[PDB]
């Protein structure tokens, strides 16, 4: 079952990054906080929406696919990740990892009912990971 | 008014960036216009500096996001 | 059977060779215009007889026989030429592509109908390349600058009209037309060329490049 | 049994490129018209080195050919091409697009006996489009 | 009359080869013996200097065509 | 010391990258460093103009050598 | 056993740089004197450490590592190189060019044992080419004109030398020197090119026909 | 074993030929002295790249391949050349005596491995005898 | 003197080539060094008109008659 | 048995060559009528060292050369020359035609010894075509 994470926090990190910048390390500390618990596609994307300012926006998306493709290419190069399967059946596509395969567009529901732990988890570290690209890109 | 924006002699370029998205993301434009009037704007406003920095890309860049990440990269400092 | 040139567009062609010259590009296009249908020797000489001048016309005579020459020297060279044929019977002498032949001097209808089609166009391009090379004749591209208020396409043409009419090997002009570009072309467009993260190794990709980065004004 | 366009509308059209330019829609109405019947290669190559100047043929030439080689791609993808035919012996190369095939190198008699209709509409179309190309270019 | 043709102090070659063909091939010369008169003609007319210059040809000129084309090329530029 | 260094208004760029390399090899800073703040010290120094012209590089440049090259072959003539 | 080069032919060769440039002939022809016996990647590195200032030496060493690695890629392309071996365990790696790899670093010796001869020719005929690029890069072919006074050996020295010194590809170099050789070199010269009963093909047979039919004076 | 010439005794000889000229008897008597022992194809190709000009050089190039052409011709006339062997195995063809033969190309250690001594003597008369052709050529 | 011989501004060329072999031949010079020096007396001798139309012979003249046939052939009719 | 024409006629015809000149038609008559009898290469060559000057001399000698070359290769196209023989050791060298074969430098007696009759006339007409050829030239 998909919970969402609160307005309030989300509103007091909005306000730290307005205050503070992408790139203090008290910004990364709140980020990392915030992203503790595996979040699906929908909950970073809504996050990243919210706290970020359009161009950075576009930057972290640029740099999210990126980050995503090199984990693609990590996986199909290892059957052995915690987001693939044994058989051919479960490799994962990056419209799984964007959120955009079938029965996931736009709903959080269904996302959280056909994605892994390990999906979730490499959707969350390749996030961060492009996060600090974005923060250290923008000054 | 999207049309109107222009870069300033002294601003950066991350504020005209993020004045442009807003202008033209908040506008009466559909949906499936707005990247490519973001990136036409940004090539025609943003002082010649960067344009002439946009125009001299090695490679096509077909996106915002894109373009921003060229420019903040080979942007001169000052 | 042989229908004649209008006179009407022949002396047409005769007052625009006069006005503008033998190398004007309108020239070289009216001429092939009025080189679009295969034309048999004895409209082409007749051609060259009325639009040029007696000299001009004598060093056509001259170029066109030599053209025809290395044509019949590749003929030999190539069983396979759609002017000649598979057995040795139909090998291609000059005196019919120059309407010296047999049933052929002065008489324009026999002549239609003992020439080929491929004998008709090996002709009639041989005539062009002759014409051409008068035109550079009768009237140099290391001295060829960018004016400060020239466009870049009108250096290109300009560019690559005086290289490829010169006395250059044919295998040692893209070379020179590139370092051309590289070297002239006013330092604007230097430095847009010198500043390309790909590698340019044709005239016309370095051509597309500069249409595409070049500084709107 | 091939018939060449006449040097008068050649005249005319190539006037018509000179003082209006490539790219007004009175040209791009004169190019469509003489564009009607399906060319050979021979006939539309002439065109354009008639037509065209120097450095705007260059760019045709390239632009053409990358159409071409499009529509070649198209053709490996569809067996069904009214280039190609039903047998494998039937598909259609580059070399007999352009003009280039055995038996076809400056010889437009030849040229229109081995050449499909489809083959003269295909190079026609693309010879359109790389024009239309080459005029967005070049102003 | 073609035997009276002469190039002046004053005229281009171009214009003496053009003034001179016209007339030898409108006169009453058989037209196997044109030829060899205008060779002959561009030998012994055409003032001295381009006279010495057909004169050292280092490769023998034996048409009208090949004469005009030689002495075009190397002609002294005044 | 090399961090005082600066391109003058009226120096020329070879003279600047003497200068600036003299004084960051003849330093006490270790050797696995040098060539990193040469790098970054061509591109705060080095006036505007220059400045402006190593930021919008199409390639990466990750030598002094290859800065030394790019900026001579692009330099503005004077 | 490795014996260093005086310091006296290096400050007088540090003297020559200084006083005379980079693209003098006689500061080409010193180094190519001192470039006689094949030197190890210390001797090289250490010579033009003395001779170059700072900037020079690092486009020096960039030139070098460049040219050192197009050969090893004609290396990988040959397994018959006289610095490669046989065997896949005789494959030369960089680090063994530049002295970088075990047993090398800082040791002048132990460099001196382990390297091949073709390993050292090659080397050092790497590090000639890189100071040629260089100076011709530290301080235009289609302006060279022959002046009036100008003697033709003069003339042909200075034009093949900013040819070959020049961004043009090598297989274009050798019609862009003849080509230059007839509309260039002044009117009696370009007449005495032009009417040249056999045909010249090299810019080398071009110069000795020039050179015995010049006009003395 | 290859030993190269002194760059000393080169340098020398290089401002001697720069201001005495090619023709002096001083000059040809130091190119003598420098021409004394048998020298591999890469030290004199090496040696008057050095110390002639590019034109000179290219001349020097021309009338050395015409003297050991000539060479060569008399090799073919007379199976006892000192640079011959006795069977049709050892003639020596003109890539074993310009040094491009297959072992030697840029190679001077494999160079003096298989060269005779008669064809290193014979190479070095004959770049002797170009050398005074366009010593005698140039000025 | 053979050695003073030198054609005069208006002689003709065959009177002065009769005249140099007669006075060379006529002298006490060894037989196997009049052609050489009747080659060389026509090459420097004989007034620059000839001497160029020597010069630039696209083949090698190696006789006193060749020369004298070549130069017979390419005179300046005058 | 060899007889020498007379100095009367030879004195004779060089005033005739002298005052009338090469070109006149009393000049070759009268070298028509000295060349009525097959002459030996000894006679025509004193013939025209007498007569002609020095230079004239020299284009006679390379023109009686050239044409006695063609001569040869005529020969040496049909094996039934009146100067041949049927076998191979009957042919003609042009040391024999020149006079400079052995037996015959500088001896006449000799000369018209060994010659043939078919080899006189052909000397006798090529020396003609040589006289006519320099006749031409020098005036």
């Amino acid at each position: 079952a998909w919970t969402p994470l609160e307005p309030k926090l989300i509103t007091r990190l909005a306000d730290t990054v307005r205050t503070k910048g992408l790139r203090s390390p008290i910004t990364m500390a709140e980020v990392e906080a915030l992203m503790s618990s595996p979040l699906l596609p929908h909950d970073v994307t809504n996050l990243m929406r919210v706290i970020l300012g359009p161009a950075p926006y576009a930057l972290w998306m640029d740099a999210w696919g990126v980050q995503l493709q090199t984990v693609i290419a990590a996986a199909t190069r290892d059957p052995r990740h915690p987001a693939n399967g044994q058989g051919r059946g479960e490799r994962t596509n990056l419209n799984r990892l964007k959120g955009l395969a079938d029965g996931m567009v736009g709903n959080p529901q269904g996302q959280a009912a056909l994605l892994r732990p390990g999906e979730l988890v490499a959707i969350t570290a390749s996030a961060l990971q492009a996060f600090r690209e974005v923060a250290r890109l923008a000054e």
